[PDB]
């Protein structure tokens, strides 16, 4: 409720025509910060970012101001995508804002991408030095922790990107697979492009009392 984003978010979504948002609301419209799981139908790449990237990018910044003597590696946050392609390229938005909010007077919060087809170079420096948001894709992010070589003991909030996709590529056993992993309490943000029946379902068992922004 005392979050506020800092002034080069609020200069650029105020060139949209976007006034006195929050990291807990977007002009009325909750984000993944208010207490409620979601479930968001047809949201665009600029939607998305808003009610969970940014949101959850201002809580790492929070976090990190009065941490424990001896630190956890994180993440805090963590997006799983259906594919390679499409976790790249939502992380190499996450590090956009990641560098764009350090240059607003802090140190920078580092991203892990946990996919397929990483070289040994590419596996080692994005997990061993911090990290504090992470995109994967499920099966490895399942095997990764199998392995115990990832852990899930403060991230707080998930998203699962084009669930439907997930689930028509045949994920939903690693995902729930990856749901034992979270000792704690998860707010958890389920994004589609469609809401069938299959996915509704899929729905009620990943989610509790969610909200719902549908678009469609």
């Amino acid at each position: 409720k005392e979050m506020k984003f800092p002034a080069a978010i609020l200069r650029g979504l105020k060139k949209k025509g976007i006034h006195h948002p929050t990291p807990i609301q977007i002009q009325g419209i909750p984000t993944i910060l208010s207490g409620r799981d979601m479930i968001g139908i047809a949201f665009t790449g600029s939607g998305k970012t808003l009610v969970f990237t940014l949101p959850v990018i201002m809580f790492c910044l929070e976090q990190e101001k009065r941490l424990p003597f001896s630190k956890r590696e994180g993440p805090y946050g963590l997006i799983i995508c259906p594919s390679r392609e499409l976790a790249r390229q939502t992380h190499g938005i996450l590090e956009y804002y990641c560098r764009l909010l350090q240059e607003d007077s802090s140190p920078l919060l580092r991203c892990a991408l946990c996919i397929g087809g990483m070289s040994v170079k590419e596996q080692m420096e994005t997990i061993r030095h911090g990290v504090h948001m992470m995109v994967a894709t499920p099966g490895r992010l399942m095997d990764l922790l199998q392995k115990k070589m990832v852990s899930l003991d403060i991230c707080r909030y998930l998203a699962l990107d084009e669930a439907d996709r997930m689930i028509d590529m045949g994920f939903e056993g690693d995902i729930r697979t990856i749901f034992s992993y979270f000792k704690g309490q998860r707010q958890t943000l389920l994004f589609s492009a469609t809401m069938p029946k299959k996915i509704q379902n899929f729905a009620k068992s990943a989610l509790v009392k969610p909200v719902t922004i549908n678009v469609g």
